[PDB]
């Protein structure tokens, strides 16, 4: 019932959530058996400590539809857990990420910026019509498929605990990673806030590294 | 809910689970969705039965075990996974240790009564245990005086583990050659897992379970 | 003295950069001793460790290799998370454009509507177009994170990768298989050899006990 | 092998190292092929916390230590162990001036002697139950946590520097923080310009940068 949509085809979406902030504080204390002040100030104390471990009993999974580009950034982070689509269990579908003119404003180009828009997805047809034409003669799909683009859309689900959705966050929410990562470090940064108010919080106070999430 | 009481005053207790069967199923897909029981039991065999383990961990437990420091260093070793254990600049603790019953070391022959074991253990630990509170009366602080515990003091923690990993930890752990205190841990692990993901557990043992007890000893 | 080098599809391949420690190193580890080799008994336990699945010795062997592969080879790789990558980034050195061609020969064993050569030709002219695309785009001034999304699938990337003997076993495991991606398969078999040469008593080892692919065997 | 003592019976040595710094370099310049610019890249990586180059150095250690201290070394889960098992039993006693710091109700001298004691007699302990048939996995328990253990330890050097962030600290206990120093001073030897590099822009503990 969360669900973000990134750039032009691509989304974040929450599947699961396993716990909350007092999962943390309850890790900590090593105590399954109300104070909201008191247990607030703990988990600040963790956090501006580096105390780190109980944000580890704080698990998502996402589901998470991006551009292989983003994909192969994302997938570098090897402390979580990852599936991806394959034709073997269910449909594929072949989508692509055509930028929009706005995103290459800032840049000052020989071209208009809906001209590289126009490029970009001339390109995209011109290599679906082939990898189609490479199909239907007989080519199988696994190698047919290695003349489509970088933008080419999948799909993976994601489960992460809290401690390596902040380092995840780190590195991707910040105004040095491409632009297409920090829009879903955005949208996963929004439904880590929704679910964990008091940890994104004492995160962004004592932690956090980067820029974006103090704008926007 | 689900709490197990095992040894003399250890436990293995459900703090909370992400998912359940179909957790690895929609992972498998890549879909957020048309259930269909049969067809989605068959998936999960079928992934067990051809090694395709990564669905499974979109399902993660977290436990809360109370077990004697000999148990909690082998239960240590499994890196994939998630440890807090009481410290406790966070809260308090309290002395307690294991001590096998006579009826754990019959069938061994030895030249004393099995009871005699037991009362000599319990012994060594008492006098162990008055000269830590003596050192500590004595303002030798606590992380110093603590090193003449013996390795059957109770220690605490949580485990937050995912399927994969805990069908590894099984597979080692359920098992006649593991020691035998751990041992009943993993029976008591693999009871909520079980209980928790039946459909799971029941591939596990069918396809990819290489250990003994599991397959003889209910739940 | 560590170096080798197999030639894998048109332009790839993969190269020992280095290695620590042989099939005496998992033995050490085991024993936490110092034994340096009384051969009967070392190649005994590491048949024995591995029979039954004491992996954990053969963890401190470890290989650190340079691959060149497409960007299709690199993604189903990078799925190993107990390892080490570093993909070879424009900040450190040059950046390079190539592109894995199939071979007529690769075509062949599929039926195809089209003879294998005209197949080749075809992928080899859609590279050309998407990456003289990705050349003006750069030209016009779009940066080249932007520019390079047209690029496909089968340009060439490298990186290093640091893996112990463990989790490379596990690797074979499930890319040495006749189905694993044919591409994928080729690489495989050079990590293999190179492991062959490294460790030959845990190779061995491996093959008898633990190995679960068939490509391997043959 | 670079073995260095540690406490009354540990000691810390190493088995084997794969790389140096040009390790790290090569992985960032992904190239298996100029002193001062090499060093300069190595700042460079630390100072903008590109570890992941780091990770292509590794180490194989062999530690005697106490069991309280071992515990507490294997929380770090990014790295290999191999832990001895079947053996010599050796216990860690606390020198005197370990004890002094704390306002005590007894000599230094005599809470060590006390440590002493209860050691020698749980371990007398120990030895009887063996004696009589007690399988000694179960005998064992009776021993405390200052019975000495050995174990290799294979680990990569940014895994490394986690672990001197934590351990080579005041707030770790006084043992540990021994073994770290020592885990340091090899580190140091063999990469010195990642250890330098480390201390100046990524270290994020305090006995490293006054205890040589
Ligand atoms: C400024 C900058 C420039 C970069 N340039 C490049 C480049 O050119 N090429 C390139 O490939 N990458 C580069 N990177 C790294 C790139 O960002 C990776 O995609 C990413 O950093 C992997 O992140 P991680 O290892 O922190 O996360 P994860 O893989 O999730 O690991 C999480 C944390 O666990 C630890 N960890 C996990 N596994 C290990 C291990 N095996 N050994 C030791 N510690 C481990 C680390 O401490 C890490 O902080 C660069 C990074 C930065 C910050
Ligand atoms: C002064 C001090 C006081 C301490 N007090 C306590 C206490 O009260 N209770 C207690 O249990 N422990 C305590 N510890 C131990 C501490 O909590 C850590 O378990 C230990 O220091 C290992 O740290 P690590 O997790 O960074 O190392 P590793 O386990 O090697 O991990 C290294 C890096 O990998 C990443 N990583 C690895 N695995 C995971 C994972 N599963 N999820 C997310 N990220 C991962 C992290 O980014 C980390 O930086 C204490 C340690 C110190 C030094
Ligand atoms: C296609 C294919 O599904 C993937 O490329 C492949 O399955 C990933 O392999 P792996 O996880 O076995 O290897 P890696 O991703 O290198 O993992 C290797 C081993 O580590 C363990 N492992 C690593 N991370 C986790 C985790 N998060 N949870 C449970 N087990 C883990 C597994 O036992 C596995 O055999
Ligand atoms: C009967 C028995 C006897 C034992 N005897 C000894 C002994 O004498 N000495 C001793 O030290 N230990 C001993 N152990 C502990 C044992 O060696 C393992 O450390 C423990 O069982 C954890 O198993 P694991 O590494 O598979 O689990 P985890 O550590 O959770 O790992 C799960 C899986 O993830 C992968 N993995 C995780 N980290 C790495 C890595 N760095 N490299 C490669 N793969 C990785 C592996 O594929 C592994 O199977 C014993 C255990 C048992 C059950």
């Amino acid at each position: 019932h969360m669900k973000i949509d990134i750039l032009d085809k691509g989304f974040v979406e929450l599947v699961d959530v396993m716990g909350n902030d007092l999962s943390a504080v309850r890790a900590a204390r090593v105590s399954f058996d109300k104070d909201e002040e008191r247990d607030r100030h703990l988990i600040e104390y963790l956090m501006k400590h580096g105390h780190e471990t109980p944000f580890e009993h704080i698990v998502f999974t996402f589901h998470v539809k991006a551009p292989i580009f983003v994909a192969r950034q994302w997938f570098r982070h090897r402390i979580a857990s990852y599936n991806e689509l394959s034709g073997r269990y269910s449909k594929l579908s072949y989508e692509f990420y055509i930028p929009s003119p706005e995103r290459l404003e800032g840049y000052k180009t020989t071209i208009p910026p809906e001209r590289v828009t126009e490029k970009i997805s001339e390109i995209v047809d011109k290599a679906y019509r082939t990898y189609l034409e490479l199909i239907e003669s007989g080519v199988p799909r696994r190698v047919a498929r290695i003349v489509l683009p970088l933008n080419l859309y999948t799909r993976f689900f994601w489960t992460v605990n809290a401690r390596s959705l902040m380092n995840f966050l780190n590195l991707r929410a910040d105004s040095h990673a491409q632009w297409e990562i920090q829009q879903y470090a955005l949208a996963i940064a929004r439904i880590f806030k929704e679910k964990c108010p008091w940890t994104f919080e004492a995160f962004l106070k004592y932690a956090y590294k980067g820029d974006i999430l103090k704008e926007v």
